[PDB]
């Protein structure tokens, strides 16, 4: 860490704290995260996971039984941009571009069976070029935090969940980009699940085989009718509703995979517009 001058505290987490920082040697501006043993082999292997849509891990520094991950630095995150554009809302060609690239990113990690596990708008970093990247990828396998984006399999006690959880999270963020409100803003675990249920219907065994046998499934969960996406994300168009729908599927094995969403007719006219930032 002695090769770094900390320019500014740019955030906070549960793993540790993040600082903008200038490399005494290279001059590079980087983001420094200040955070045992198989954490190192798991972190060092993500260093080999490079993609235009993943915030690049530049270096991992092990000293004093403290760990530091120097990442490439992007100036803004999605949550900040979203609060910034609350009165007009992100234009749809820009939402669609953001979504396309994010799914490209996830298409890549998911190939390697790496998953993010904790996507939320504060982990998605954007630049004035109109690019958007995933930050904190793979940090979870190693090693108030919101549940807003948590897939219901995780909420219901699945130990061994899959890449589909990232597709669930992405769907929630996509709904939020379009509507300008979080889709399922739970304040605790059961309110989170019960919010999911109120919109998309309590899952049963017809929509989700095996739902009733999961650890934290109770037969006594209330039973809500499903609602129409025409009421959930107006005025997103039918391609968008169709896509969103497939990304919020209860059955993790029926949920659309990133690779497959990429071929959806929603992205048929996808472009690459540049944001109006002020970062
Ligand atoms: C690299 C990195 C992060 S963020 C995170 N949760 N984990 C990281 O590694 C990073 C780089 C730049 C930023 C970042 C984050 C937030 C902001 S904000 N919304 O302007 O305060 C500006 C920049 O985070």
């Amino acid at each position: 860490m002695e090769n770094f001058q900390k320019v500014e505290k740019i955030g906070e987490g549960t793993y540790g704290v993040v600082y903008k920082a200038r490399n005494k040697l290279t001059g590079e501006v980087v983001a420094l995260k200040k955070i045992p043993s198989t954490a190192i082999r798991e972190i060092s292997l993500l260093k080999e996971l490079n993609h235009p849509n993943i915030v690049k891990l530049l270096d991992v520094i092990h000293t004093e039984n403290k760990l530091y991950l120097v990442f490439e630095f992007l100036h803004q995150d999605l949550k900040k941009f979203m609060d910034a554009s609350a009165l007009t809302g992100i234009p749809l060609p820009l939402i669609k571009s953001y979504l396309f690239q994010l799914l490209q990113g996830l298409a890549f990690c998911h190939s390697h069976r790496v998953l993010h596990r904790d996507l939320k708008p504060q982990n998605l970093l954007i630049n004035t070029e109109g690019a958007i990247k995933l930050a904190d990828f793979g940090l979870a396998r190693a090693f108030v935090v919101t549940l807003w984006y948590r897939a219901p399999e995780i909420l219901l006690g699945c130990k061994y969940y899959s890449t589909a959880v990232d597709i669930w999270s992405l769907g929630c963020i996509f709904a939020e980009m379009v509507t300008r409100r979080a889709l399922f803003p739970g304040d605790s675990e059961i309110d989170q699940l019960f919010r999911i249920f109120r919109t998309l219907g309590t899952p049963d065994e017809v929509v989700w085989p095996g739902v009733t046998s999961m650890p934290d499934y109770k037969p006594s969960f209330p039973k809500w009718a499903r609602q129409d996406f025409s009421k959930v994300v107006p005025p997103l168009d039918e391609d968008g509703r169709s896509l969103l729908s497939q990304m919020l599927h209860y059955d993790p094995n029926k949920r659309i995979s990133a690779k497959a969403a990429l071929a959806h007719p929603f992205f048929q006219d996808v472009t690459k517009p540049v944001p109006h930032l002020r970062l």
